[PDB]
């Protein structure tokens, strides 16, 4: 630790203190002949004639090759050391706008493929999860997403978003009492299996809840004889083959901030379906004809992509 | 013991394994066994909905991925999100909706523009399905035949007036 | 090993006794040219004019050179060997006040949390329990804690304290009846899960036995109906809301030395319940009125946090 | 990464501005006597004589040391973490003309003894499987290899041969199928268990099918009563004792290119038995009286040794 | 590898003849500034007045600091990679007087304590037991014992004695057959645990074959009632309490070389009682009384410690 610096100044008075008083040079020049000395200069313009000065050179030069090995025996320590702990995780988060992702899936490696490699941290404890974080790109935590102390070692109360998705939702519902116990502020995406257990997510603080099983379920009974709508999801949620869901916010100006929906006839004059508008953070599926848009609205609608491109520059000013 | 469960002559067969390949495996032996009957199958990579299409799949459901993308769109806004969970896992006040066109009633001959469907029964007209393609959004020089399928959002109360109007 | 000290002599007797027989210089000039040749500090005061000379000056360096790669070849041999076994315990402990803690739990566990991290030391033979250890700030040593060579390891000869808390009882068992083979003085805490196991552990040596299970058996079968007596155990042993239960020694003086319990009049005076005096490793619950307080005596009450605070000034000279 | 380059060159400017404008050297010994003090080789023929130099001195000494513990920090952390990484495979193949192997049994173990050691990569993801792998002489890839994203880090785009061998026939056809999403001319060789997937291989895209759970089970059901095909088959195709089937080129010209069968006579001039002719990536068994041999042509026979011999040199011009 | 070596004497080349071309020195001299620049001596008699020899010594002087970075890189992952190798097993043992054990248990750790701890290797394949062998002292080494490839990488060709106690009979009676095929004349030593394979260990070529399962089930069904020759064995072959059972070779002389048993009187001179003769790889357990001793003969008896020595001075010449 702090105990090399005290022993390479140790040296240093030795070597200056001996050279002063044998060979009768100024401080100035003991403290020059001794740096030049213990780094190995060598210069030798002030070589010690004296054989009693041979003698303190030897001790000194002895005295110098310790205080370098003991250097080199510290900084090897401190690297293995610190190697070793940040490959299997057990390290402390210091970023402040990350994103934190709890458990480890299929989904979870879906959302990495449109996300940054080094700002996403993943918390787990499996040995075999580690390697498949590595080879994606993202930074692992080793710890216990449902353990509230662990919860802070990835550093969730400075996140930018928290995802989670567990094996059960008996871990998922517990590791978001736990979220909401250190920032009630931050933002929580959650994935529910069952469909009992949809409410119980939004009780806990989960901000927005996904139900990829109650969907494809529906959706399998409803495919036996002509499935038509599970062709709409699969190429419009899942392949955009040909459609594309987009939500656009309504910029300052905008050249149409009061108009009414009615007036605007974005259907026709761009060729995208109108769902909803996201008037702060609520949907209003199929808004009447006496809505009149604002500033910082967002228009939900489906439409291809080059049919979006005319609706974006149709919306600003 | 695929020949067990008598999986020739059935209405459909619905495979959901623990990994694509067992159900890429089940999908070619069922292929093997009878030819005409209608498969189901989920996919959980990405990269196999294809290999399962081409497995001989009817219809292809891969709730993973709609799961990932929803989840990494909804950082910021999640307007989308709350659409999706709304209008297809919950449906607590609009849900999807199709039904199919009967035999002359009302509808034979009509092209879309003037049907005005939108503004006599609410539904909003996804798009209009014939011999397993479906038309999503189609264009006013579009007629409506008999055994049309209509895709379509709306609440009850308008799914019944929609069948209402399309009826003989 | 020791080879090395061997070799750096060896080739300081080649460099001197080669310069002092070619270039005609002293021995304590030769001397003093082969340590500054060798640690290639190069003064140049004494350079070999000599073309014979030089020569010898090449081969000189050339074993400088490897006398200085075997030196780092060794250093890094010993760090790595040793940084690997200390990773993964496989080390025995030098302390001599430390505490011993066999097995892991979540008991366990809430005990660190009042305890000094570098004083424990946790053995244990599973990979898993290793970094709960190490993030909790506790020392790791594997081995077996039924094994009387592996209780050696963690020096429990010379322990301040040794906790048992294994998986099992016929485990816990087996654990004290080694640790008493080493020492018969150690103080050893034991926690049980069966009731009809608290005799056997006492038999073993156990010199103070904790069951949790027998106490929450019996709280939940008589708090269906009213359960007053669990509220009580929750906020005074567990939770310390409001109340909490302490211990105070009696110091030498202490102004009360001889009066009798019915004279302190304690409750009054201060506001805390008396329930008992620990005389000597005895525990005397609801003294009679004739007992008269001696030097060193403890006694046992319930009170506010401002009311302890109450007593120990009471009973300070 | 590269700040350290950075480093090195700040260093020699302070150090070169400071000498040249103090002890008013030209730049041109400015610069020489900056780079023989950082590299302390020490001249000393420019030894700066004003104390105001000497300390000038120091401090660049000490920057000195600086940027040599710097290099050394960064050079330590590069090799710690590439042998790291490189212990656990994680790492992408950058060869054009080796063999993958796709999982690992004891058939697989047969073939690497008749390849090279250096040339083979083995794509598995099981712990033990590395251990045996190395011991063997091969390369070990971590890796899925019903991934297709792992199929690319063995780089099989530009792989002479693949060979596949899962635990499941599952995945031995989903292996298949993703090799030939990335290359469609890449050579692959399967083994097949169950007799019913015999076909489903070939249908995904391997070149050749190998099933030996079914050659075994129907010689075992007709070695009951008599066995002598079964003798046949393991003292020629498995050990080798006294026959061979060997496999010889028709090179250009060849003596014999045009000839027929009937006229080469082929088994009374050697003692070769025919058992066909290799006309095309085909295999014509028993071939016709009528047939000519051409270029290229490749006979599949069973001889001695010193009979194989005696056809080689019949066939070579 | 050996590119290093070829590296070194690139620069020395490039130094010697810059320098002997420029200043016009001596290819005596130039050698010998060469070396003293690269090793950084620096004497600085012979330093370069000329500018352009001063550029010559900047571009030799980075040659010289990137030859000492590359040694270290080389040198660094040599010593890193064969750590790595050596923590795991994965070496081959070249020993020739050693001891090989297949499998541990804890009859394999009751040997141990009679025999030294560098001279055993374990074969081994388990990752737990190393762990256990390493804290023994011995040496570990990882293979599989079955396996004949693994059984030459511990050397069992040139062993002492190879003792085999694997999980089942199975494997012990295959790792037997697998020694007989490498080495016809080592000593093996099996142990069986089943009654009915005591004989497959003898035709396998096991020469000592011990059976405690045996041993310890007829001892439990004859203690039920009074259990006499339990106490005998327990106190005599397990413990030694009072007793012991050795055996002591005649040595050349031995003043007792042809006289008989019954002119001996072995156990009235001595007082130990005589059981067998071992007369060349048998035993002859009560010799009759016309039995006379030779040279080499061992004497079987059981005897206590103070009588034992009574012996041995009696046998000895
Ligand atoms: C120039 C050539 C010099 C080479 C000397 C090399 C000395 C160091 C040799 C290697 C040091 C080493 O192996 O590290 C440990 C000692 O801790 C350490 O750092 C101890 C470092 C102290 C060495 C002090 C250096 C003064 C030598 C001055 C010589 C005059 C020039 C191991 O402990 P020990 O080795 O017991 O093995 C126990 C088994
Ligand atoms: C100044 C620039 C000098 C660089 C020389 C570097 C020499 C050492 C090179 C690296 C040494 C090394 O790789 O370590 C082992 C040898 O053990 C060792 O320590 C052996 C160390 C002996 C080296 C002796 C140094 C004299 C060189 C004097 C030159 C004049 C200046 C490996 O074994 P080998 O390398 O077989 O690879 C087997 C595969
Ligand atoms: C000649 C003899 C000189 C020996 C000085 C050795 C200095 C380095 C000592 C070891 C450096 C070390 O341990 O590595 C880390 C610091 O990062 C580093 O590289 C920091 C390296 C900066 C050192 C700068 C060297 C100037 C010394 C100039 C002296 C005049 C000659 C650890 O961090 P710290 O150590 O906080 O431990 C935290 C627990
Ligand atoms: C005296 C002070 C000098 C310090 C220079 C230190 C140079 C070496 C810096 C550290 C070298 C290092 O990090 O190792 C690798 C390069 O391989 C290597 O060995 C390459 C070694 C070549 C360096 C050649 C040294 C000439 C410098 C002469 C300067 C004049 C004095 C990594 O690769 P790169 O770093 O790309 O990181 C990729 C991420
Ligand atoms: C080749 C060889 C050379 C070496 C030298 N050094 C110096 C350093 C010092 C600092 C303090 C080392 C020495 C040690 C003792 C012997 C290194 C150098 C490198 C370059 C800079
Ligand atoms: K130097
Ligand atoms: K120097």
């Amino acid at each position: 630790a702090t105990r090399i610096l005290l022993l390479v100044l140790a040296v240093i008075i030795y070597g200056t203190a001996g050279f002063h008083f044998i060979e009768g040079e100024s401080w100035t020049v003991s403290l020059y002949w001794t740096f030049v000395t213990i780094a190995t200069v060598g210069y030798g313009d002030y070589s010690p004639s004296t054989p009693l000065g041979m003698y303190f050179t030897v001790t000194l030069i002895v005295l110098g090759i310790g205080t370098f090995f003991v250097a080199v025996e510290r900084l090897l320590e401190f690297l293995i050391n610190r190697e070793q702990m940040k490959l299997m995780g057990l390290i402390d988060v210091a970023k402040s706008r990350h994103v934190v992702i709890c458990g480890w899936s299929e989904s979870t490696l879906e959302c990495l493929r449109e996300l940054r490699g080094s700002e996403v941290f993943v918390l787990a404890e499996d040995e075999n999860v580690r390697k498949k974080v590595l080879r994606s790109g993202a930074n692992f935590v080793h710890g216990d997403p449902t353990r509230v102390s662990d919860l802070e070692k990835a550093n969730v109360r400075g996140a930018r978003a928290v995802i989670v998705d567990l094996e059960s939702d008996s871990e998922t519902i517990h590791c978001i009492l736990g979220i909401r116990k250190i920032d009630e502020s931050v933002r929580i995406i959650a994935e529910a299996e069952r469909y009992e257990n949809i409410e119980q997510l939004r009780m806990a603080g989960a901000d927005q809840v996904i139900s990829p099983f109650v969907i494809s379920g529906r959706l399998m009974s409803r495919s036996i004889d002509d499935g038509y709508e599970a062709m709409f999801v699969q190429d419009v949620l899942a392949e955009e083959s040909t459609r594309r869901m987009v939500e656009v916010p309504i910029p300052e100006g905008s050249k149409l901030e009061g108009v009414s929906v009615l007036d605007a006839d974005i259907h026709d004059v761009t060729g995208v379906i109108i769902i909803g508008v996201g008037r702060g953070d609520e949907l209003i599926i199929d808004p009447p004809r006496d809505y009149s848009f604002r500033a910082g609205d967002i228009i939900l609608g489906i439409g291809k992509p080059e049919e979006i491109e005319r609706l974006k520059n149709y919306i600003s000013a």
